[PDB]
Order: C-alpha cells, then sequence, then structure tokens
C-alpha cells in the first residue's frame, strides 16, 4: 500500500480555524498558538454529562448578546470552524457516546468563562440558524486554562465587527496587524510517486496521462496540479461520514504533503482541504498566479472516490507588512464593483502564494481581499 509521506490525526485535519474571546462590545484573537493547541488537545477530554437543545430558549437579539457576552452575559471563548461541522465528527473527536440530534451540525464551539460548578457547561452553536445544543460537560482543567486566557485577554489583538453589505458583520481587527511573509522554492513530487500510491496496481497503468483502463491519473506540471478520477456521486454517505471516508484515504494514500485541514464541503459534495501554515489558510493569488488550485479536492462516489485534485508539490519548514484593519476592508469592499457585497459569506484571513491577506468568500469563490480590486 505505497504511501507519500506523514501522518494526520482527525483533530490535526479538522479543527477550528481560529479562536477569539467575545466580551463586552470587544473581540480578542488568540494569536497564541500553543494556547490555541493547549484549548484543542484538552478539550476531547471534556467528559459529556448531558446535551440538551436550548435554542428556543433566545430570540434574535439575546442570542447575539449572549453569543458576544454583551453587557453582563459573561464573555465567551469562541471556537469558529469554517464550515458547519455534523455532530457525528465531534462525537468522534471526543469520544461522546451521545447518538441524538443526529441531524445537527455547528460552525462553533463556544465556551464561557466563570463557569464554577462541578458541571460545567459549553454550547455547539450554528450561527446563522441560531440553534444550540447545550452540553453539560466535567473538565479537570477548565479553569485553568480559562485562567491563563482571561490573564493573557489584554495582550490579544483587538477585533471589532464591521457590517459589509447589509447582510451580516465580519470579525476584523481594529487596526491594522503586523504579520510575517512568505519563503518560496516547493519540493514537488514525482509523477510516479502518485502513481504507485493512488492505483491499487501501478502494474497495469500505461500511457503525462496514465490509465489502467478504468482509472484516468492526469498530472499537469503547468499548473501544478495532479488529477484522479475513476461515474457516480455517493448515495450512502452523510457528510459526517463523507469526511471521515476522506480522512482515512489521503491518510491511507499519504496525502498529507503538508499540514491539511477540511475547510468546506460543496453543493455536490466535494469536499475541500487546505495548506495550513502557522494556523492559517494558504491560498492561492489572484494575479501571480501559482498554480491552479492550492486545494486537495475530494469527491466520491458510492464504492470508490470519484476525483482527486491535488497540488503536485510541498512546502512548510523555516520579511513584514501590515493588513488591513477592517475598516480599510469595508471601505474598500464598498467600492470595488467586482462582487456585490450582499454575497460575501465569510472574511478571513490567509497567506497568499506566503503573504498575509484578507480573504472572502463569494459564492463558493473564495476570492483574495487584495488592492487587486
Amino acid at each position: 500500500h505505497k504511501i507519500e509521506k506523514t501522518t494526520q490525526k482527525l483533530s490535526e485535519t479538522v479543527r477550528p480555524r481560529d479562536m477569539f474571546i467575545h466580551d463586552d462590545g470587544a473581540h480578542y484573537k488568540v494569536d497564541d498558538n500553543a494556547l490555541y493547541e493547549e484549548i484543542w488537545s484538552d478539550l476531547p477530554h471534556w467528559d459529556v454529562k448531558g446535551i440538551k437543545d436550548i435554542s428556543d430558549q433566545y430570540d434574535k437579539a439575546g442570542f447575539k448578546s449572549w453569543f458576544y457576552g454583551i453587557g453582563g452575559s459573561e464573555a465567551k471563548l469562541d471556537l469558529q470552524f469554517s464550515d458547519t461541522i455534523p455532530i457525528d465528527i465531534f462525537q468522534t473527536l471526543f469520544k461522546w457516546s451521545n447518538q441524538s440530534f443526529e441531524y445537527s451540525s455547528f460552525d462553533h464551539i463556544l465556551i464561557p468563562f466563570n463557569e464554577t460548578k462541578a458541571n460545567k457547561k459549553i454550547y455547539l452553536v450554528s450561527y446563522s440558524k441560531q440553534l444550540i445544543l447545550e452540553v453539560t460537560v466535567e473538565s479537570a482543567n477548565y479553569r485553568n486554562i480559562m485562567n491563563d486566557l482571561k490573564n493573557r485577554q489584554s495582550n490579544m489583538p483587538a477585533f471589532s465587527l464591521f457590517s459589509i453589505g447589509s447582510k451580516k458583520e465580519f470579525l476584523l481587527p481594529n487596526k491594522p496587524l503586523t504579520m510575517d511573509k512568505k519563503e518560496f522554492v516547493t519540493e514537488s513530487i514525482k509523477t510516479n510517486t502518485f502513481k504507485q500510491a493512488l492505483f491499487s496496481d501501478p502494474s497495469i497503468v500505461r500511457e503525462n496521462v496514465l490509465t489502467d483502463g478504468i482509472s484516468r491519473l492526469d498530472v499537469n506540471l503547468s499548473q501544478r496540479q495532479v488529477q484522479f478520477q475513476q461515474l457516480v456521486q455517493s448515495t450512502s454517505y452523510q457528510t459526517g461520514e463523507l469526511i471521515k471516508k476522506s480522512q482515512k484515504y489521503l491518510e491511507d494514500t499519504g496525502s498529507w504533503t503538508d499540514h491539511y485541514q477540511f475547510f468546506n464541503i460543496n453543493d455536490s459534495q466535494q469536499l475541500s482541504f487546505y495548506i495550513f501554515m502557522d494556523q492559517i489558510p494558504v491560498i492561492n493569488s489572484t494575479a501571480k498566479p501559482f498554480g491552479a488550485t492550492s486545494a486537495i479536492t475530494v469527491q466520491w462516489a458510492n464504492d470508490d472516490i470519484l476525483s482527486y485534485k491535488r497540488p503536485n508539490y510541498s512546502l512548510g519548514t523555516n520579511s513584514e507588512t501590515e493588513l488591513m484593519g477592517g475598516s480599510e476592508v469595508k471601505m474598500l469592499l464598498s467600492k470595488q464593483t467586482a462582487y456585490d457585497t450582499d454575497k460575501i459569506d465569510q472574511i478571513f484571513l490567509a497567506y497568499q502564494l506566503l503573504e498575509p491577506v484578507w480573504a472572502m468568500k463569494v459564492n463558493g469563490k473564495i476570492v483574495p481581499i487584495t488592492k487587486d480590486l
């Protein structure tokens, strides 16, 4: 079973895009990575006592004040994901025995500060649907962890909510941010390496475009992209399962050339995984286009993978610039003409092919919010 490189745990593949502390009209980004890693690694050990849906306990205004620790509402640690994560996934990651709410999914896990009783509460939240699952839990380290957070809070980058478009608001810096830049010179993978690992039997592949009569492997060097296809589209797999299957598949084929994380799943169930550097998404710049796609894309069939598209190179080993603050981001998107801000779904930090930049998700498309306006 030819492989290609290293091993990756599910908790490494699907995890929060970032972490924020919301409280009293303020918002602080948890930028210390070791702290992010500490929270993420300890969370799965918080033993679940019970789970209950409490969505009906809040109206629109209530939900928002609570979610962001407005006024008297306790401050909240917000673990933001890139897509609504199926509850099936959280159950696996945390070894939960729970089996109800089988159809729910969430894009945020929030943890309130000041939980003193033995029974503490965390919440699985699907923001736009305002759905909330209250998870009662026991934690040996909650107190220590929430203590560090609260103490390092003051020196955390300050973010606020900017209303861009007329339908949503986006977490963005109060002022510009200073972040390190690029590096380069990939590693690249030989077409033969993909062949030996992707075909169940490389001895019969022929014809660079290679096939074994029932599976094509296209390596386009100019696009720095490899493609592996086989003709249906799964029907027996629910979102959670497709994600699990993708994890196992990328693991069994040694696809983890770099640290890849699940980003989201398509309307047509195409799962996207991106290369992450410093817990930051690595995307492709608009102009000076390096490659054609920097994300691993997986499409499943009922008993086989339909298509797998990925980079034919790797990175990850070893300047300085300023990224707009948000008022600068708002004003820009305010007069760019290209896209309609009412269509912006998400705005987030991303390295560009590696330069810190703000990226937006507009109608599935992911565009670098740069002066290339």
